[PDB]
């Protein structure tokens, strides 16, 4: 059939009974905030922040917290954090390009010839539309985190849980140590876009739409991928339509409209309104409502640096940055998902990506020898036409200049540390994630001689309308261990270094477990701030502390994925003097893809990460570290 999964448990079976997202005790949040500040602040600064924390906890913060809890109890259908979190990103006026939108790139199809561009674009597109149908049918398996897959991720369990009413279903999974996740964001994968508006942007969906949007050379094309009965269009007709688009000989437009999606959101909100005034609403609606955006690039990937730039931003002409996601396929079949971050936390995107990689490579719709259907693509494929005023043309020109100037400041590079990975580290009783994070702390100390604000995300999707929480990897323990390796390597025995690493790992594990339970401090403190502002109050003194601003100016911004579908991922720094560190610890190696703007040096950072990983592995092997 046209489905890529056949779940007997309805996709949304657990949604009604997911547990509510906890709100920490204010005393715990203040202690955790201070614990994270300890490595970052000098003694004098820390004493000042400590004093503000004491005043907050006894005064205005106590009152905000009381009100936050009361509000939560009146809004039990949701979480305390989801609204405030959406609001932050939808209100943000900065360009979504670099600041927010990341990418993940697919591994190639393991069969060489299936990486032909037309072939792969067809197969990925068909798999994506199969995913859409499977999700909409309730045939996608529920998202569930298992502690023991052997007992809980079984046909036996699934045959039983399907009979348990959704009001009690979560409890059935809980009984077998499995944790269903929130899936309320998943629908915005398709037929969805972000619309620029004054004050706060809109998330738009039109589930009735049946067409794909394709960008090539900055031109916009639409054609149906679902027929009037809801069935997938013949893959050989889809192939014909993509071949038609690939065969088009029009050069890049004088004023490529896609540039506008990279602008400041107020600038783009105004220009979109002008497009509407100039008669383009119907055309914009076709763009906005398409199942997703497929981007066909006409060049091959030169290397991983070029790949990263291409998938993270491109040249500004051939991505519709506002779309829920852009599926990009280059001339050598290299493919990736670039996605808009405001509509969710990316778990939906990773699920999509994983299922699409599996389906497209294991049961491809077409082969490299498939013959396109003899179809009237000139009728079935509409080339969209925008009516551009002088103001719009000038707007596109200004958007292009801004884009080109910004991209010029961005550097990206990677390493592949070959000495070992998860297997070695687990044998040494360490958390691989903790070791990677330690290496980044150590590298930054080596390079810049400082300990800085560091961000790692953790999912809180085990809870109703759960989002993410911040794990703060820069700890008293990583600071201590980094100082030992970098500044006083001769002062410590290998056993002493090993104990320090074990401590780093334990503490990182503790923070990880806590964050997954909603017991970080970042979201709680943000919610209290948001509440004060929403109620029309002046910002409490806690938040005017330079230390609070520093905690949230994330110089080391990190992110990881663990998936056999993912070749690599990437994102730009979140601050001008930051790094954007995409990493993955594989069984036998460690990968790092790091971005920087002019104010930092990614190449030097990566040389430092390599060296730090060498020293960590040496120390774990009992070797004296190399000076």
């Amino acid at each position: 059939d046209d489905y890529l999964q056949h779940s007997i448990v309805p996709t949304m079976h657990y949604q009604d009974s997911l547990p509510r997202l906890p709100i920490p005790k204010l005393e715990d949040t203040m202690k955790r905030y201070l614990n994270a500040q300890k490595p970052l602040l000098d003694d004098s600064q820390f004493r000042r922040t400590e004093a503000l924390c004491k005043n907050f906890e006894t005064g205005v913060g106590k009152e905000l917290h009381a009100h936050l809890l009361a509000q939560d109890k009146q809004n039990k259908h949701t979480s305390y954090i989801s609204g405030p979190w959406f609001d932050m990103y939808l209100t943000a006026r900065d360009s979504i390009v670099l600041n927010f939108n990341p990418f993940m790139a697919f591994n190639p199809d393991p069969k060489s010839e299936y990486n032909d561009q037309l072939t792969r674009a067809t197969n990925l597109t068909v798999s994506a539309v199969r995913f859409l149908k499977t999700l909409q049918a309730g045939l996608l398996e529920p998202e569930v985190f298992h502690l023991n897959p052997s007992k809980s991720d079984t046909d036996a369990f699934k045959r039983l849980i399907r009979f348990v009413p959704p009001s009690l279903s979560w409890y059935g999974a809980y009984l077998v140590n499995a944790y269903p996740l929130d899936m309320s964001q998943y629908f915005r994968l398709f037929n969805s876009t972000r619309i620029p508006r004054p004050n706060r942007d809109e998330l738009f969906t039109d589930t009735k739409a049946r067409h794909l949007l394709v960008l090539r050379k900055g031109h916009f094309y639409v054609f149906d991928v679902l027929d009037q009965d809801g069935n997938i269009v013949n893959p050989l007709e889809i192939q014909a339509h993509l071949k038609y688009i690939l065969s088009d000989s029009s050069p890049v437009p004088e004023f490529p409209v896609a540039y506008l999606t990279s602008e400041n959101r107020d600038v783009w909100a105004e220009l979109r309104q002008k497009l509407i005034f100039d008669g383009n609403e119907e055309t914009l609606k076709k763009v906005d409502s398409a199942v997703f955006c497929l981007c066909l690039d006409d060049f091959p990937m030169k290397d991983l640096i070029h790949l990263s730039h291409t998938m993270l931003h491109g040249d500004g002409t051939n991505r519709w940055f506002d779309k829920s996601f852009n599926l990009i396929v280059a001339e050598d079949g290299t493919a990736a998902v670039h996605f808009e971050h405001s509509w969710g936390d990316g778990v939906a995107v990773l699920r999509f990506f994983n299922e699409v990689f599996r389906d497209s490579t294991q049961t491809p719709a077409i082969t490299p020898q498939s013959q396109p259907a003899a179809t009237n693509s000139s009728a079935s494929v509409e080339t969209l036409s925008f009516n551009l005023s002088g103001a719009l043309k000038a707007g596109i020109t200004a958007a292009k200049e801004k884009f080109d100037t910004t991209v010029k400041t961005l550097s990206i590079d990677s390493i592949q540390f070959q000495r070992g990975g998860k297997e070695f580290l687990k044998k040494k009783q360490l958390s691989p994630d903790a070791v990677a994070q330690l290496a980044f702390q150590m590298a930054f100390l080596r390079q810049y001689g400082q300990t800085v604000a560091t961000y790692e995300s953790c999912s809180t999707a085990a809870f109703k309308h759960g989002r993410t929480e911040t794990i703060r990897p820069a700890s008293i323990f990583t600071k201590r261990c980094s100082e030992a390796f970098v500044r006083d390597p001769s002062k410590h025995s290998v056993g002493e270094l090993q104990h320090m690493m074990a401590e780093c790992s334990k503490y990182h594990g503790q923070l990880t477990k806590e964050a997954a339970m909603g017991q970080g401090f970042d979201r709680h403190l943000y919610a209290l701030r948001y509440l004060a502002t929403a109620r029309g109050l002046n910002l409490p003194e806690l938040y005017l502390d330079p230390a609070y601003q520093q905690m949230n100016h994330n110089i080391l911004s990190t992110s990881t994925l663990n998936s056999p579908a993912v070749s690599l991922g990437g994102f730009a720094p979140v601050v001008p003097d930051g790094f954007g560190i995409a990493y993955a610890v594989h069984d036998d190696w460690i990968g790092c893809n790091v971005s920087s703007y002019s104010g930092r040096n990614a190449r030097e950072f990566l040389h430092c990460v390599q060296k730090c990983l060498e020293d960590i592995f040496d120390a774990l092997e009992g070797k004296a570290i190399k000076t």
